[PDB]
């Protein structure tokens, strides 16, 4: 039993020095430590709120919902910086936990930093972060049933940044450090890679819906693939949402003219944009949706090493509270939820990529070497293709409902002072001139990483059960994998590639 355990963050904290590629010229401070007020850390107790806080889509809020949120942020902004509830203090929380503020001294490892990103800590940490943030906002405006908006980018009209965030500084929800090309009611790109795609809005919307389906169904096949990999004291694959739509939105909003793409483009500065929290409000919602799908494998983590991991936050009373992963899995107990559509289906539920026609494919993926014929590690300074032996062919619906076939891209090594991304295509073999889109069945997804240099070693998982059917290759002994670099890959290597059956 070695769960990650935040220390007394008011006693053990150091300036952020990780994940910031240009510190000598950074727009926000790296002094992200919380105010030390001599408080004793209290244990969490479940809230006694009379009713459930209902978070609302940011593009369809009532007059009261918008006005309160706006009034709450104005109040938080007006607080002294040193106040732990202040706008600046709340932003620094993200910086402290994401950019090397804390050590694992409480677990007996004072020389190792805690990183809550790129692991199974990703979802529960942000859930707790928002929990206290929301309760703090409500107390500032004397609204005990106050609820955050959420950026519903899984809904077409929810996809552009909501106009409540736009205008100028006289709007509390406004932030000057945003990509000026992306704040004019333009549609978010949930698989953004730094380059604006010149495609019709209709197509971008369709692909955004496919991205949600991908993150929650095609690649989010089990707790490891969805939440992220196991992370314990003394020491991690990234999850489908985290390296997918979540990372895209950060890079899409951040200002590319700033040294570290501040604010949303980097973890240390993200919290200075009010939309950061509202984006994460929807990421929090994805966890709930993922469970509501009631598909095999869509279950919560039961590992004691996860359940007993804990963080510390200031609450609405400036008290320090220790919270555990085990206590945030049930929203009803945290006295909040999300206003849903009350319809038969999610708009993205059937956004599985269309089936590929055999008449659109040639016979083979071409002349390409197998893994065993290849010498690893392989440099990704150019497109890379290899055939990977599958554990079996022509599995029945029974076997597919018992085990996912999973593509593992292991030992991804690269300089993580810059945003990195490459894309993964499997069994791409179209006839010349065949019509293509950014969300074709061949596309397995991507590996994207916001800067987190402690140089760094990652792992990515892609589900193939649907894909092999969608591309008519469930009977081929090998899967041809194509890795395609988009940015920050000029020095990236890939140590191992393989496909495994992973029981549900
Ligand atoms: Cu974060
Ligand atoms: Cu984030
Ligand atoms: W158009």
């Amino acid at each position: 039993l070695a769960p990650i355990t935040a220390p007394d963050i008011t006693s053990i904290c150091k300036d952020a020095s990780s994940g910031i590629g240009n510190q000598e010229g950074a727009i926000r401070t790296r002094k992200c430590c919380p105010p030390s007020l001599g408080k004793k850390i209290k244990d969490f107790q479940f809230p006694n709120d009379k009713k459930v806080r209902m978070r609302w889509p940011a593009h369809k809020g009532t007059k009261k919902q918008v006005d309160d949120y706006r009034r709450a942020i104005a109040a938080m902004r007006a607080l002294p910086d040193d106040d732990p509830r202040s706008f600046v203090s709340q932003a620094k929380i993200h910086c402290a936990y994401c950019n090397g503020g804390y050590t694992q001294v409480d677990s007996g490892f004072p020389d190792i930093d805690i990183q809550i990103h790129n692991s199974w800590l990703f979802f529960p940490f942000h859930r707790w972060y928002l929990y206290f943030y929301e309760r703090i906002l409500g107390s500032l405006i004397d609204e005990p049933n106050f609820a955050l908006p959420y950026w519903k980018w899984d809904e077409p009209k929810g996809m552009p940044i909501s106009n409540i965030f736009l205008g100028d500084a006289s709007n509390p929800l406004y932030d000057q450090y945003r990509d000026a090309n992306h704040i004019e009611d333009r549609i978010v790109d949930l698989d953004y890679d730094g380059k604006d795609k010149d495609i019709p809005d209709q197509q971008q919307v369709a692909c955004n819906l496919s991205t949600v389906y991908r993150d929650l169904v095609r690649n989010g096949v089990d707790p490891t693939s969805f939440f992220g990999g196991k992370y314990v004291a003394g020491d991690p694959s990234v999850g489908s949402v985290e390296a997918g739509s979540h990372t895209a939105v950060h890079r899409w909003v951040g200002d590319p003219t700033q040294p570290n793409n501040e604010d949303m483009g980097n973890f240390y500065s993200a919290g200075y944009d009010p939309v950061f929290y509202i984006h994460h409000a929807n990421v929090d919602r994805m966890w709930k949706l993922w469970k509501e799908l009631r598909l095999p494998g869509h279950v919560d983590i039961t590992d004691p090493d996860w359940l007993n991991a804990s963080y510390v936050f200031y609450d609405e009373n400036k008290d320090l509270v220790r919270v555990y992963n085990k206590d945030c899995v049930n929203l009803d107990k945290l006295k909040y939820n999300f206003i849903e559509n009350s319809k038969e289906v999610f708009p993205w539920r059937n956004s599985r990529p269309p089936q590929r026609r055999k008449s659109a494919q040639v016979a083979t993926t071409g002349d390409v070497k197998t893994v065993e014929q290849t010498k690893f590690p392989v440099r990704l300074n150019q497109i890379f293709k290899v055939r990977v032996k599958r554990p079996a062919v022509n599995r029945t619906e029974e076997e597919k409902d018992q085990a996912n076939e999973v593509l593992l891209i292991k030992k991804i090594k690269y300089d993580s002072g810059k945003f990195v991304k490459f894309d993964v295509f499997v069994n791409d073999k179209l006839k010349d001139g065949v019509f293509t889109t950014p969300c074709d069945p061949e596309y397995a997804g991507g590996f994207a990483q916001i800067p987190h240099n402690d140089v760094m070693t990652s792992t990515a998982r892609f589900g193939l059960n649907e894909l092999l059917e969608d591309t008519n290759t469930e009977g081929e002994e090998y899967a041809t994998v194509t890795l395609v670099p988009r940015t920050g890959c000029e020095d990236l290597t890939v140590g191992e590639i393989k496909i495994e059956l992973v029981p549900i």
